[PDB]
C-alpha cells in the first residue's frame, strides 16, 4: 500500500525557501517538494552511497559548449504543483542575477553570492533548452546543478510572492507537494501523482520536531515514528534489539565545530580562539560519546574534494602548554564566556559542550552554557561562542573554505573574522586557476592559515546515524 508517513526529526528548517533552507533540517524536506536539473549517482564507480557520475533529472540532456557555458535540454511537459508547466524561463530565473547572485538578491538570500558560482544571466534558446554560464572559466557547474543550490523554482509564482512568502508556500515539481508549515513544529507534505518521475511511495510525509533523542528512540519503539534522525552510535543496541526496527549509520561528508563573533572585542582578535582550539582533545571526545564512530579529519580537508583533497596532511594540534600561554598573552580577565546551542540539534552538542567545559577550565577559560530552544537564537550582539556544522557540498575543496570563510562569505562579512590578506588573496586565486600542484598547495596554504586564525575549530565528522522500521523501505530524510 501508500502509507502516511511520520518522520520524528532533530529540527525544522526556517523556510521551506531551497536556499534559505540550506542547513542539516531543510534538505530532507526540499529535497522531496523540488527537483534539480541533474542528479549526483550516488553509486558510481564503486562508491558506497557518496559517488559523483551526473545524471538526468529536470534535464534529460547537457552539453558543455565551453569553458563558461553549458546547454541544458530539458524534460518536456513537466509540471509545478500548481499546474503550471516548466519551461527555460524558470530554470534561467532560478540561476539569474535578480534572484541569486545579482547586488539586490543578498538583501532576500543573504547567502545566495557567498555560495554562486561567477555566474552570468542565463540564456534561454527555447521553451525546453538553457544555457548556464559564467562570466569567468570554472569546471564546476555541472556538479553544481545536482547540488542543494540548484533546485528550481516557478519564476513567475516564485516572484509574484517574493523569497520570503514563497519559502511560506512553497511550489517547485518534486515528487511531494507543500500542505502545512508550522514554524518549529512540523511540515506536511503530500503525494504529487502528476509527478514526472516515479510515482511516490508514501501517500504523506510528516516532519515532526521532536527535540530530545531519547524522546526520538521511544517514539521510534511506540510506533509514534515511522523513522527518526540525527541519533548517535549508543542508540544502536537498543533499537536493533527490536526485531521490526533498525539503525542505519555512516560517515557524512559534514564536520561539527564551534565558532565564534568576531565583532565581540574578545574575539576579535586570533590568541583566545586559538587557545580555545588548542585545548580541545578530539580522540577524548570520541571515545567517550561517539564509540569510536566519529572521524577527526586532517584539517579543513576532505576525501569528496579529489584534487584538492590532501591524503598526506598533518594532524590538527592539541597542545595545551600554547593554550595556557595564549589566554595569558590575551589578558582574559577570568570573565565568562557563553556558548550558545539549541540544545541537540547537533547530536551530541551538549554532551560535548560539558566535555569542553572542564578543557577550557583546564587552561584557565570558564566558558558558560547558553542552552536554547528553536527560535529561540540570540541577537548576533549577545552571541560570542556557538557551534556549526558544514556539509561539503562540492567535489573541490571551494567549499567550504572559500564559501563560508572566504571574503564573500559570512564569517568574514557578518561575523566579522579579519582574515590575513593573504588568506584572501589566496582564495581569489584558488578560484581562477584549473587543478594543479599550485592549485592543491594554495589549498594548503589556506588550511594552515585557517589553524593559525582560528575562525572556527573543526571538531569531527559525525557518525550519523538514523533509524526505521524495517518494513518503512523508503526514507526521506537526506
Ligand atoms: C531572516 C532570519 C529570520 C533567518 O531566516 C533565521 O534563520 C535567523 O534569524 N537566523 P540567525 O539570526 O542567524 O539566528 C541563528 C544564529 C545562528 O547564525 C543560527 N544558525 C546559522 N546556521 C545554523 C545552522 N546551520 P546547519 O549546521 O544546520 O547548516 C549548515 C549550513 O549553515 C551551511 O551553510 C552548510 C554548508 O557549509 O552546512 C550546513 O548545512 N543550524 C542551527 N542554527 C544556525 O541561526
Amino acid at each position: 500500500e501508500r502509507r502516511a508517513l511520520k518522520i520524528g526529526v532533530n529540527g525544522i528548517p526556517v523556510t521551506l525557501e531551497p536556499i534559505n533552507a540550506i542547513s542539516n533540517v531543510g534538505p530532507r524536506i526540499v529535497n522531496q517538494i523540488f527537483d534539480t536539473l541533474v542528479v549526483r549517482d550516488f553509486f558510481s564507480n564503486g562508491a558506497p552511497g557518496n559517488g559523483i557520475n551526473l545524471m538526468p533529472s529536470l534535464a534529460e540532456s547537457w552539453e558543455r559548449i565551453d569553458d563558461k557555458s553549458v546547454r541544458f535540454k530539458l524534460r518536456q511537459k513537466v509540471m509545478f504543483h500548481d499546474g503550471v508547466e516548466m519551461t527555460a524561463d524558470d530554470v534561467a530565473y532560478t540561476f539569474s542575477s535578480e534572484r541569486l547572485w545579482g547586488p539586490d538578491a543578498i538583501k532576500v538570500i543573504p547567502l545566495g553570492g557567498s555560495y554562486a558560482l561567477d555566474f552570468d544571466e542565463p540564456v534561454v534558446e527555447d521553451k525546453y533548452t538553457v544555457v548556464i554560464r559564467t562570466k569567468t572559466p570554472t569546471p564546476l557547474t555541472e556538479s553544481y546543478m545536482a547540488s542543494w543550490m540548484g533546485r528550481i523554482v516557478p519564476k513567475a509564482y516564485y516572484k509574484t510572492l517574493g523569497t520570503a512568502a514563497f519559502g511560506n508556500k512553497p511550489v517547485g515539481t518534486g515528487p511531494y507537494k507543500f500542505v502545512e508549515f508550522v514554524a518549529n513544529d512540523r511540515v506536511v507534505i503530500e503525494a504529487n501523482d502528476a509527478y514526472w518521475g516515479l510515482k511516490p511511495t508514501a501517500s504523506k510525509i510528516t516532519y515532526q520536531l521532536v527535540a530530545e533523542p531519547a524522546t526520538r528512540v521511544a517514539g521510534l519503539i511506540s510506533g509514534e515514528y515511522d523513522i527518526v534522525t540525527t541519533l548517535t552510535p549508543d542508540d544502536m543496541a537498543l533499537i536493533n534489539s527490536y526485531p521490526d526496527l533498525e539503525t542505519r549509520g555512516n560517515i557524512v561528508e559534514n564536520f561539527h565545530m564551534f565558532t565564534f563573533n568576531m565583532n565581540q572585542p574578545v574575539f576579535q582578535s586570533k590568541p583566545l580562539r586559538r587557545a580555545l582550539a588548542l585545548a580541545v582533545n578530539r580522540p577524548l571526545i570520541v571515545q567517550s560519546l561517539w564509540m569510536n564512530k566519529a572521524t577527526i579529519p586532517n584539517g579543513f580537508n576532505f576525501p569528496n574534494y579529489g584534487k584538492t583533497f590532501d591524503p598526506n596532511r598533518r594532524a590538527m594540534e592539541y597542545n595545551i602548554e600554547e593554550a595556557k600561554r595564549l589566554v595569558k598573552e590575551s589578558g582574559y580577565d577570568g570573565t565568562p564566556i557563553t556558548y550558545h546551542t539549541m540544545g541537540n540539534y547537533y547530536a551530541n552538542a551538549v554532551p560535548a559542550l560539558m566535555m569542553m567545559i572542564e578543557m577550557w577550565k583546564q587552561i584557565g577559560v570558564t566558558v558558560v552554557p547558553k542552552v536554547y530552544a528553536p527560535g529561540g537564537a540570540p541577537k548576533d550582539q549577545d552571541s560570542y561562542m556557538r557551534n556549526w556544522s558544514n556539509g561539503q557540498w562540492m567535489t573541490d575543496a571551494w567549499a567550504t573554505m572559500i564559501c563560508e570563510f572566504g571574503p564573500k562569505g559570512q564569517v568574514q562579512k557578518r561575523w566579522g573574522w579579519k582574515a590575513p590578506a593573504e588568506f584572501n588573496d589566496l582564495c581569489t586565486k584558488v578560484s581562477q586557476i584549473p587543478d594543479s600542484k599550485e592549485r592543491f598547495d594554495a589549498f594548503n596554504r589556506l588550511r594552515d592559515i585557517f589553524e593559525e586564525e582560528a575562525p572556527a575549530v573543526i571538531l569531527y565528522q559525525p557518525f550519523d546515524v538514523y533509524a526505521a522500521r524495517k518494513d518503512v523501505h523508503w526514507r526521506p530524510i537526506s
